[PDB]
């Protein structure tokens, strides 16, 4: 699916993402624009034969299982396909194990590239949230 802004924005926010851990909202939608352009079912694969999957990218080595990637040690114990839903819920609650636990949001290079450092409110602007 791919999602609308806003569409994209306020079901984070029901997913407890606004200001998790001191990352806002807005933090979180720029980061799904540069990552996957909001479609749910981007996917990619990677060299070592791990693929990145859903709005945020997250990869099948260390996160998810999808059956199909050697040694995956599945983290946020959910099939990758859980990532691919419309429904967010799978996607919120693995992004929050990977900000709980390294270099915060810094885990996502396009979040590091076009968002951290900036005003993100404007990506959240007009959504009436």
């Amino acid at each position: 699916k791919v999602f609308g802004r806003c569409e994209l924005a306020a079901a984070m926010k029901r997913h407890g993402l606004d200001n998790y851990r001191g990352y806002s909202l807005g933090n979180w939608v720029c980061a799904a624009k540069f990552e996957s352009n909001f479609n749910s079912q981007a996917t990619n694969r990677n060299t070592d034969g791990s693929t990145d999957y859903g709005v945020l990218q997250i990869n099948s080595r260390w996160w998810c299982n999808d059956g199909r990637t050697p040694g995956s040690r599945n983290l946020c114990n959910i099939p990758c396909s859980a990532l691919q839903s419309s429904d967010i819920t799978a996607t919120a609650n693995c992004a929050k194990k990977i900000v709980s636990d390294g270099d915060g949001m810094n885990a996502w290079v396009a979040w590091r590239k076009h968002c951290k450092g900036t005003d993100v409110r404007v990506w959240i602007k007009g959504c009436r949230l």
